[PDB]
């Protein structure tokens, strides 16, 4: 049987050690009586948007996020994120006719898995930095305790962001009208970025055509849906969050539309698939290189007991050098079990490679070179290559090596070669939109 | 005051002469009692799709036949020129984000007016033909006395040929998933041929858009309004489908949805004139080089009294050579006096040449010309050039010459030199759509 | 193997015996080359509406005419029928939220299979009258010998008729907002007069409500489909207006959008089971009390082989005395079988009585009677009552007996009590569409 | 000229007085940074939607708290008061056919005006409850004292409110399929809960003839716009949550869709008029009886030079003894000047009787009579009664006298009949409502 806390009673692994209980407690009571991020209903429309991408006639795109952090809390951070999803999901609606379900690891995207539980510095070794939810980036005892107060401050955080993202996606930013707009000022003399122009152009001639025709009335011009996610990882701040639907009684995690779990606390006897057992939200599982095809059946039958359509999200992460080897028999296991799931790629946390000094790098071009295969793989595999899972911002640098340009070295991306990791910027992830869109028009041809 | 039948008090030109009065009234009677082919709602409608056009928010597309003929009854031709109309209006509706207002010659155009009252072949003088409405076109004595009887046989071909048009345009024929099939046969290996199948790509790509976006509900999507008209000439025929709209009380004539006033028959103190002047359809007058602005004016105060923007189609018809010097002047008067009226060209009827043994040519170039030089002049007068009314086919022919290809002379094309004029087929008709869909792209830039 | 000819060669019931059959190929010849009355996509479109009505998702409406006549060819006629149609679909529509697929027995009702061959009026013989298309109803020998010319008549008096209905579904007179204007003036001063009224209100209130939370835009409800209908009796007719689909080569009849085989010409070796047999229209089968269980799949087998759900309407006309003793055995086998198909209750044909004198009558409580134990039989075997399919006018006139009021005896119902049959009036139209609304919603509830 | 600091320099009232001015301006600093809580684009959403009010095509209806407080942060408290809303405006929206603008005194409306900036308990004086956002209510010189670090609760309980009325308002909670959901259990055993029962019943049968008729498809049925709106009275939270709007450069604040000045604050020198001039929200003023024609029209001029149709409404709250003498001298004027504005009615803060004590009153039937003389004063004038302005609850309580049953005097309503004033219950405001839409129904009749 499930309830929101039995996931205390399983090994658990990447947890803070708090130093007082009883203050953990009093924010957690806290938090489970502020209102929540999402309402069950929501969950249940992603649900079934899934289900359309796992038959074939949908594509998932998910992105945002290394990890948020309270010092960079802005309305511009969040609607430039937000214009790179919009342009991503118009080009591959557009140039492949087919519709993008747009889930952004926004509004709660705060807690890091670590490799380490500790960062030794000259002599001195504290507790591992795990994202703002958790402690403090700065190498100090204060900074590294566990603060429990921080939950409170994510929570914050979430429901501004969330809140701007929802009034953005409904009030306006998001009509189709808007399409020039989504394109970021530095995205320009370029192939690329005439590419992205002709594109919108060709959307407002679309557009003129059905005020023509004497359409241009409908709503579904002039909104989106957009849902939000993030890695359930700290079960403390997940177990508060989650609700009881008004209607049903089935408890949801309404801290996100989707939850996932991480490659590194996906043990089938541990806590986080505990969690994410009982509540009816659609969910996901990272899947690298360390995952066989028995243990994946044995964590599917877990997550996924009725074998519903809309329930299950595998984030492929193998590396560019690996997803061939290692993904087909997946899918054959998949295949031979008649079981549903949504299938993606996650074509960067594979693809880090961490110097001695821990100085991270992310070569653009392995990225691509691992979606390129994931699609072949499907292709090879009579199944279906179902969505796009990336690290990307809006802002005007270049992290990720490999690119058309060379990569900034800005102090505001130290943290994404150190404790995070790099993203894709808009040209990047425009690029990649277009790679995406060409390869569904020649399955969908 | 008005009625039906006042316009036989009036002096009246182009009226065949009946050899058994009490014969005819035994027709019209008849006809009298049949159904009307259009519903007097019907009417208003495309008043209101006029007025959109007279304000520069829509364009008239009005094209259709020279003259019907008993001979040439079919489904295949009715649905030929039909495809051709389909065409032309979404190659304008697409590249210029243009609505057009798509009304067919057709279901009724069967009288003709002529420029002699009589033939004379060998030393034998007869009637002139004057449409198998009248008569028929044999050079003999029981062909050319007029028929009253023939007046039921048009009403009969009428009511098939609209009921299958009818059908066409609701019942899916006119759908937008069909712009392909409406491209006939023998436009191919050109230029031409090639740009119209990339414009119907390019909808197919709009279509897909919309489905992925969650329309293609639409029933715009679906289906086409159509309607019909002909030139007001046999009054006899006019009267007998003029009926009263039974919410309303007011008169219609319900023969077509649009009736026109021939550039012969346009006396302001005559028959034509007076019939029109008391029924609600939307109506046209030929205006040609022998108008001045002072009875343009004139005929606007009798045939639209109250300067409704709906009402009154001017069909310009100069030919290349006069439209420049003769237009203006017209404009300038309209403008100065604040009548609304909507303005097409019929680049047609003025640019035909008839030798002395009486052979008619028309010369496309000339056609296209009147065209250019229609829109020019509106362009230099501030005023809207609102439609196009052509004479065209989708047989596989051609009539006019100076179009890419030299003319057939094909016998069933002979009517088309001798008694009736010359047609532009499907390849002078695609030609002259994308020049009007350029130049109102420019207008509306 | 099939053709549109393939019916000649197998024997026949209910064919006039034409005194030139030179003269009679002439005039078939020429109906061959006159367009369609319907077009194949239309037919498609009524088999995928008649697919949901077995589904149980919709109701199929069927009325109109026992027996057009060229003598009442009228616009008013049409209409008035027309109004009493609209008004039975409204009150199903809006009272049972159920679908109606409206389908007249209009615009080609005309031939009349009869129970002899021959008449006899003191010491006379002549031929039967077999409807306007074949000969004239006066006992003399001029009017009953059949004239091939008729066949003629009877389509222009078709494209006349289904032109105006086309128009008024289309054109504005169907729009939801003339609910009120569907009620005949002689409907009124009563109960049901009321009861029409306050749900016509409540259509109005629903617009309203439309409008003011934003739609009211919707083409839907300005317009409606309709569909023809008529028994395929006369096959000469029916094979010269049957066509190939241009896009997909199959034959459909063009006559109607849906043909049916009347109960005394269902001969399961029978050239009108050979004709539909391999046309592609929505078909029926008038099915009496002669039929048995073993016989009707053997029926079904050959008139719809593949089994498709919108293919074949099974018209039961059992008399108010049978439906209950003869129509559970044939639903029985239809289940045991697993066959598709649209059950409808035509319970007129089996309740009328026939007086030594020739005199018909038809009490409208046995037509009653036989509807409540058609929709008692299927509820109590777990079918579906589909349809009904009735004879009625827009006239003011009663021909049925206990009607609320008693019948007239107006010579222009002479026809309706001899020739032809009672028909139902507007008021026990609308009666019976009540009667069906209430039993829909509670079979919904 | 104008900016969003210009208030400062003019004469104030009903401001706090913080301990410590840099204290002050740092939270303030913080506060700037943070997300706004709305998208201007909203905000011209709005105007656009008074401009249909003030043009007689809508009805406004706004309510909600008198003032939130911290300890009542809770997710069904917003629930609950969001039905009484949706209830309300469904209502108005059926049986009127008038579309309702709905805006909640929610997400923001914690800043109270006092008749007095202190308060005195047995000798001990202390500052004035101020509403939460600057002080707490108990009496106690640690609570009295403002404290800075209230305005950054105020904006998270407002993120959090906002976020779940935008995922309920758009999320499927307001669908019209809920229209049951929306009534709170304890409406109950009453002819009024009938009422709404049988109304909720033709909505769902409205819902099902749309969806037999062919739509139910449109996004309207769906989902609703829903905007926010509170008093700017605390101009520090104002100012640094007025934002500049990308596109278009000007300012909004953006704290909320709408906001108002109190009747204690509207001093035409005074600083809200001055923050509100420069900001391009909708807005709103309380009009009470001290209120005359010269200043009104002053006011006019300041808040809305341009006469916008859409910028400005006038919220009248005079009391059941005075809005018939007070009300028809400022229409009057409004009319003679040709402005044009929003006029609602606030019935509750003219009719709250203050006993000695303290301990404040409001009768339901004061409440009703100013109701209905408001409508009674514009429909003598020829003006438009274009909206309701209330304080209601979802909570199972009474507060207020005159209703059907007794007051509740449970402690939760202590504040409500001391600090705060006495709020509507779900059966007030459902009477008010159905009171509402009889009256609009007869206006539009
Ligand atoms: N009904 C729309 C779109 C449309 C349908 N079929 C068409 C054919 C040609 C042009 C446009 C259309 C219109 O008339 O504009
Ligand atoms: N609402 C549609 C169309 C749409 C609106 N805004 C968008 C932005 C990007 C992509 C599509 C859209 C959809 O989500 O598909
Ligand atoms: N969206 C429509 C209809 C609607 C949906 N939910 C509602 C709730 C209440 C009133 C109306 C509605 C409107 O706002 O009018
Ligand atoms: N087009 C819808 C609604 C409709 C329009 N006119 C009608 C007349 C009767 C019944 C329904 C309708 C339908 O056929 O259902
Ligand atoms: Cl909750
Ligand atoms: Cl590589
Ligand atoms: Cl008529
Ligand atoms: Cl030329
Ligand atoms: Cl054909
Ligand atoms: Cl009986
Ligand atoms: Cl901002
Ligand atoms: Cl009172
Ligand atoms: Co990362
Ligand atoms: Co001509
Ligand atoms: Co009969
Ligand atoms: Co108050």
């Amino acid at each position: 049987s499930w309830s929101p806390e039995s996931w205390r009673a399983k090994p658990i692994q990447q947890q803070p050690e708090y130093p007082d209980a009883a203050h953990l407690a009093r924010v957690e009571q806290t938090l489970a009586g502020y209102p929540p991020l999402v309402f069950a209903g929501e969950a249940r429309e992603l649900r079934r948007q899934f289900a359309e991408v796992t038959a074939g006639r949908a594509f998932l795109l998910q992105g945002g996020d290394c990890a948020e952090s309270f010092a960079e809390f802005s309305a511009a951070k969040i609607r430039d994120t937000f214009k790179v999803l919009l342009q991503m999901a118009v080009v591959m609606t557009f140039a492949a006719g087919c519709p993008v379900v747009k889930v952004g690891r926004m509004a709660g995207q705060f807690a890091k898995p670590r490799s380490s539980g500790d960062e030794t510095q000259n002599g001195v070794t504290l507790p591992a930095y795990r994202g703002d939810i958790v402690n403090g980036i700065g190498f100090d005892e204060k900074s590294r305790v566990p603060d429990p107060e921080r939950l409170l401050q994510a929570y914050h955080q979430s429901t501004a962001s969330l809140n701007l993202l929802r009034a953005f996606a409904q009030g306006g930013f998001a009509d189709l009208h808007q399409v020039h707009r989504w394109n970021l000022d530095f995205i320009a003399n370029s192939a690329l970025a005439e590419r992205y122009q002709q594109l919108a152009d060709r959307i407002d001639e679309t557009l003129a055509f059905m005020r023509a025709c004497g359409l241009d009335s409908a709503p579904q011009l002039r909104e989106t849906s957009f849902f939000t996610a993030h890695e359930a990882l700290l079960l403390n701040y997940e177990e508060a969050l989650t609700r009881r639907d008004s209607l049903t009684g089935e408890w949801y995690d309404c801290s996100a539309h989707m939850l996932w779990i991480g490659d590194r606390t996906r043990q089938i006897d541990g806590a986080h698939v505990e969690m994410l057992r009982g509540v009816g939200n659609p969910i996901g599982v990272k899947v690298g290189p360390s995952m066989d095809s028995e243990e994946l059946i044995r964590l599917i039958d877990i997550l996924n007991p009725d074998n519903d359509p809309g329930r299950l999200n595998l984030i492929v992460r193998m590396g560019a050098d690996k997803v061939g080897d290692h993904l087909p028999r997946l899918i054959q296991a998949i295949q031979r079990e008649g079981r549903q799931v949504l299938w993606s790629s996650d074509p960067m946390h594979g693809n880090t490679i961490k110097a001695s000094s821990g100085y991270k790098t992310r070569d653009f071009a392995r990225v691509l070179a691992e979606v390129r295969q994931f699609f072949e793989v499907h292709q090879a595999e009579g199944s279906y290559a179902g969505g796009i899972h990336i690290e990307m911002t809006g802002q005007n640098v270049t992290e990720c090596i490999g690119g058309s340009r060379p990569i900034t070295e800005d102090g505001l991306s130290d943290r994404y070669h150190t404790h995070c990791d790099p993203r894709l910027n808009a040209d990047q992830s425009l690029e990649l939109a277009f790679l995406i869109a060409e390869t569904l028009k020649q399955v969908r041809r």
